[PDB]
C-alpha cells in the first residue's frame, strides 16, 4: 500500500476548505484530512463574485443545492461585470460619462455563448454592421438579451426558480467559507485543527514530513497543500520555490476596500458587478442583500494609500475618518512551480491577480480539479507533477494576457497611471489573439453547446476566454476590426439568417423584461 | 466590389470536384468557379477509405443524401481499420498469426469516443485491470461494442435503416469524383474544361492571372486551386514553394495496387479496413460489393517494384503476369506554405502521408473548410494566408506523428525495413504524448458528446486524434503505461461505476450480434 493516508492542509479561508471539502468527495474516504487554520478576527466582508461554473463543478459535485448555500452566506446574482467610463477622462464617479458619439461610457461582459449562423458567430455580423455604418447599437446590446435585462435590474430567474439566462454569484467570503467548514468537519470526517504553525519539518529529499503546531502538538502527514495566502508559508518559505513577479504585465498592487450599507428597497439590486475606473486603477462594487462590497484597486507607484482611500471615500461620499477600511498589498505574478516535491499550492499560495475578470475562486477549483486528477501516490511520479504544473501556468498565464488587454487598449491617457499602462509590453499570445481579431476572424471560437460547455468543466478549461468575451472587451473599448469577415462579403443568405437571430435577441429581452421578476424580489423570496 | 469574382481549380479527381462543389455551396453563387480537368485513362479502381464526419460535413451541407450517392459509387460501410500482423515477424499473409502470449495478431481502431466514470475514461480502467492481471481482453474487445459486431462481420445499420453505431465508407474515388462532377456541372453552374494546361501567366508581383490551355484557350481568375497531385503544377512549379520532405519520419514511398473480384455470397463482407503487415511495409484491403481493393505500400529502399509485386500477388494468390496493377511513387511531406499569395494548395498538391488512417479524403475536406473559413478579397490579407497555412502544418504534422508512432512501437525488428524504422526519431510532440500516456494520464481527452464531435467539424477538427485512438495504437501494439492513473487506488466507488459501462459494452455487443443484418445483406438491400 503505496498509498497517501493523509493530507494536510495550512490554512483556513475559501482556498483552504474548498480543498478540504472538494479531496474529502474526490478521494471517497479513503484518505485521512486535516486542516490546519489559525484563529482570527473575523473581518467585514467586502464580496466576492464568481463564474458560472461554480454550482455545477463544486456545489453540485459536493451534493449541496444552490439555495441552501446561498441563504447561508447572503449570496445574490451576478449576470457579467459592467465596465464604467474606461473610455472617458476624469475623476471617479459612479455615473458614466458621456463618448464622443454620445453614448454613454459603459460596455457589459456577459456569460453564455454567442448563437451563430452559417458557422460564423453573431458578433461577425454585427461588426460588418458596425463597420459599413449599417447600425448605431453596440456589440453588447445587439448580441445579448441579458443586457437589456441588467439594464432593468431584473433577475436571471422567475419566481418559480426557472432559468432565463446564465449567470453566477456574489456572496461573502468568509461566510461562504464558514458553511465549507462545518459541511466539511461534520459530513465528511475532516479534522480542524486551531492552530498556528512555527516550524515545518522536511526530510533528506526535501519532502515536508510533518508541521509543528504553536501548542507543541506534531502533525504528520504524506501531502501537504498551502493555503496559507500571500506568504506563502509552505511553498514559497519551506521549498523555497521561487515566486515570477509579473508586475511588468499589470502595475495594480495595492487594495483599499469596505462595505456600504444600502437601500435595496429604494434603488433595487444590481445583477451584475460593476468595475468603475479611477485615477490610478478601478473600483469594484458587488452588490449583496442590504450592502454592496466595494475596493479600489490602484497602483501604489501613481497613488499613495491616503490618496487612494480618498478617493475610494469620495467614489460612494465616506466620511475617510468614521468608515472601516482594509487596505491590502498583493504579489501579481505565480509561483515558478504551483507543485514542488509533496507541497502543492492552491489559492494566493500559487498565484493571483487583481479581481478585474473573477479569476480568485475559478484558480481555486480549477486546482483542486486537476489536483484529485494528478493525485499522486507515496512515490509522487514527477511526470504528474509536470502535467499539473503546465495546467496550472497555462490557466494563469491565459488570463493574465486577458486581463493586460483590458489596460493596454483603453483609450485612457489622461493621467500617469492609464498612460504608463501602453508602455507595457504584451504577450506574444495576446499580440497574436489582436492580429487575428483585426483581421475579422473568430478568436478562440466555441465549438460546443451552453450545455456541454458549463455542464463539463473540461470542456470550459479548454476554452476559458471564448470569441463573444474577446469581443465583449475589444469592441468595448472600441478596438474594431480592420474589416469585415471577407467571407461575409459571399454570404447574402447568411446575412439575412442572422438578421432574425438579431431580431430574436430584441424579443428575448423585450419579453423578459416584461415577466421577470425585480432581483430584489427575487432575493427576498430566495432568502425569505 | 474588391471581391474574388472567379475561382479556377487546376485538376479534377477527388480533390477537385470537392471543392468545387463545396465552393459552390459556400459562396453561394456569388463567384464564377471554373475546373481545368486534363482527361485521363480510367484506371482501376484502387479503393478508398473516410471517416464519419464526410456525411454530415460534406454531403448533408450539399444536401446529398446518403443513399443517393453510395448507390452511385458502389460503397460500402467501414466501422473501423484493422491492424494485421503488426507484431509478429514473418512473410506477408493476409491470416493472422499468434503472439507470444497466445493472443491473435489482430487489433482495432475503432470510431467513436470512449464513455468515462468519475470524469476518467474507460482506457484507464481497462489498464488499471490489465496491469494488474484482472484481465485478458484486448483493449479494443473490452471498451468497444463495434469490435465484437466487426468480429461477426455485421452491418452498422439494422435493415430499416435504423443505426446501431457510427461507422465511415469505402468507395471507388473515380465515381465520387464522376458523381460529384455531375452535381458540380449540372445543379451548381461550375464550368468544366477538358484540356490540358500550357501556361501559368502572373503579373508583377508573382500573383497568378490565367492559365493557359493546350488548345490555346486563356481561362482568367483571382484565385487559383491546386488539385494537380504530386506534381504541384501551380504551388511547387509556378509559385516555386518548396516541398518540405518528411522521409526521416515515414520510409514507406512507393505502391502497387488492383481490385480483386470477391465472392461475397461465399465469404462475406468485412464493414472494416484491414492494414495486413508485409516485409517491406504493409497492404490495404478495401472491400466493397463483389471485389475489394487492395494496395501494397511499400519502401523501395527495402524492395523493387518486382519484389513487391511478387509479395502483393503471393498474398492474394493472383497470377502477376495476368493481373492488372497500377504503380505509383509517391512524396511523403507537406509544402512549406499551403497557400501562396493567390494559390491554394488543396490534395496532393499540398501535402500526403500513406493511407494508414485514411487522411487522404480528411485532408481535402479541412483545406476545403478552411479555405472557405479564411476566404480572401482581392487585397489577400496576409493574416488570412497565415492562419489558414497554420491550420494545414499543424493538422498535418499532428497525423504524421501519429503514424510514425505506429511504425516506431511496432515490436517487428525481423526484416531490413522493419528495424530501419526504430532508427527514425520521434517528433517532440509526439515524445511529450507518449510520456503523458506511459504516466497512466489522458492524451487528448474528449470533452464533448458523440453528438457535438460529428455534429461539428471544428469540435472534431481541435481535438481529431483524441485518448481512445491513441490507446487503441499504443496498446494494439503492447505500448502500455508504466503503472495504472494512481487517483484509481482512491476511488473504488469510481472503479465499479466503470464495471457497469465494460458490462454495457459486452450486452450491447452480444445484442446485436444476434439481430443486426450481415454487412453483405444490407449492401444488397442498398445497391438492390
Ligand atoms: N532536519 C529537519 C528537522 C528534523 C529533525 N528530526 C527529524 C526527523 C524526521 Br523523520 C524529519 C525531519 C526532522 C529540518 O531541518 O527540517
Ligand atoms: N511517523 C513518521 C516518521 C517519523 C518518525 N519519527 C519522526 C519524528 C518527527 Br519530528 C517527524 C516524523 C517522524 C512517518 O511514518 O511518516
Ligand atoms: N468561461 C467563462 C467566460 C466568461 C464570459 N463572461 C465572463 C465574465 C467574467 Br467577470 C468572467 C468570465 C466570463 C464563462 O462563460 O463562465
Ligand atoms: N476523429 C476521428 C478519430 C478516429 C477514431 N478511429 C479512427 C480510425 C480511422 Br482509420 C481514422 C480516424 C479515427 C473519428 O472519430 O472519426
Ligand atoms: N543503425 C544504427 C542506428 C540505430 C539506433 N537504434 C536502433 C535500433 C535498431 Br532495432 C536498429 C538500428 C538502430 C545502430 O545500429 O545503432
Amino acid at each position: 500500500d503505496n498509498r497517501i493516508k493523509t493530507v494536510v492542509i495550512l490554512g483556513g479561508g475559501t482556498a483552504g476548505w474548498m480543498t478540504a471539502a472538494y479531496l474529502g468527495k474526490a478521494l471517497q474516504n479513503t484518505v485521512k484530512i486535516v486542516v490546519l487554520e489559525a484563529p482570527t478576527i473575523p473581518r467585514i466582508g467586502v464580496g466576492e463574485a464568481t463564474v458560472p461554473n461554480l454550482q455545477r463543478a463544486f456545489f453540485d459535485y459536493l451534493g449541496i443545492p444552490e439555495e441552501e448555500w446561498m441563504r447561508e452566506c447572503n449570496a445574490s446574482y451576478k449576470m457579467a461585470v459592467k465596465f464604467i467610463n474606461w473610455r472617458t477622462p476624469g475623476e471617479g464617479s459612479p455615473d458614466p460619462r458621456t463618448l464622443d458619439d454620445g453614448h454613454t461610457d459603459t460596455f457589459h461582459h456577459p456569460f453564455g455563448l454567442l448563437p451563430s449562423a452559417d458557422q460564423i458567430p453573431l458578433s461577425h455580423y454585427w461588426a460588418a454592421k458596425r463597420l459599413q455604418g449599417e447600425t448605431d447599437e453596440n456589440f453588447d446590446e445587439a448580441c445579448f438579451a441579458d443586457t437589456a435585462i441588467m439594464n432593468a435590474k431584473k433577475a436571471p430567474r422567475f419566481l418559480d426558480m426557472r432559468r432565463a439566462t446564465n449567470y453566477a454569484w456574489h456572496f461573502d467570503a468568509s461566510k461562504v467559507a464558514a458553511f465549507l467548514r462545518n459541511f466539511a468537519v461534520t459530513k465528511q470526517a475532516v479534522e480542524h485543527v486551531e492552530d498556528e504553525m512555527t516550524e515545518v519539518l522536511t526530510d533528506e529529499r526535501g519532502f515536508i514530513t510533518a508541521l509543528r503546531t504553536k501548542s507543541g502538538r506534531i502533525l504528520q502527514g504524506d501531502l501537504f497543500v498551502d493555503c496559507s495566502g500571500f506568504r506563502g508559508l509552505l511553498i514559497n518559505k519551506a521549498m523555497e520555490e521561487p515566486f515570477i513577479d509579473m508586475s511588468d504585465h499589470l502595475l495594480c498592487n495595492s487594495a483599499v476596500a469596505t462595505a456600504v450599507p444600502h437601500d435595496d428597497e429604494k434603488n433595487g439590486v444590481e445583477p451584475y458587478t460593476s468595475s468603475i475606473a479611477m485615477e490610478a486603477g478601478w473600483t469594484w462594487k458587488i452588490p449583496m442583500l442590504g450592502r454592496f462590497g466595494s475596493g479600489h484597486v490602484y497602483s501604489d507607484h501613481f497613488a499613495t494609500q491616503d490618496e487612494a482611500t480618498l478617493a475610494f471615500s469620495k467614489l460612494w461620499g465616506l466620511d475617510p475618518d468614521n468608515t472601516e477600511f482594509n487596505h491590502v498589498r498583493f504579489r501579481v505574478g505565480r509561483n515558478r512551480r504551483a507543485w514542488v516535491r509533496n507541497c502543492v499550492s492552491v489559492g494566493l499560495a500559487s498565484c493571483f491577480v487583481e479581481p478585474l475578470e473573477s479569476s480568485g475562486i475559478y484558480f481555486i477549483y480549477a486546482a483542486i480539479h486537476m489536483l484529485a486528477k494528478h493525485f499522486p501516490d507515496k512515490t509522487f511520479d514527477k511526470v504528474l507533477v509536470d502535467r499539473f504544473n503546465r495546467e496550472i501556468e497555462e490557466m494563469f498565464d491565459d488570463t493574465r494576457d486577458f486581463l493586460q488587454a483590458h489596460y493596454y487598449f483603453s483609450p485612457r491617457v489622461d493621467t500617469p497611471f492609464w498612460r504608463a499602462n501602453k508602455e507595457l509590453k504584451l504577450a506574444d499570445s495576446i499580440k497574436d489573439k489582436v492580429e487575428t481579431y483585426r483581421a475579422g476572424l473568430p478568436v478562440n471560437l466555441p465549438v460546443t453547446d451552453e450545455g456541454t460547455y458549463y455542464g463539463n468543466f473540461e470542456a470550459e478549461f479548454r476554452n476559458f476566454w471564448t470569441n463573444g468575451s474577446y469581443y465583449c472587451i475589444f469592441a468595448g473599448l472600441g478596438l474594431m476590426p480592420r474589416n469585415p469577415l471577407p467571407a461575409l462579403a459571399y454570404k447574402p443568405q447568411s446575412i439575412a439568417e442572422a438578421e432574425l437571430l438579431f431580431a430574436d435577441v430584441k424579443r428575448k429581452g423585450d419579453t423578459l423584461v416584461e415577466s421577470l421578476p425585480s432581483t430584489y424580489d427575487l432575493l427576498r423570496q430566495l432568502h425569505g
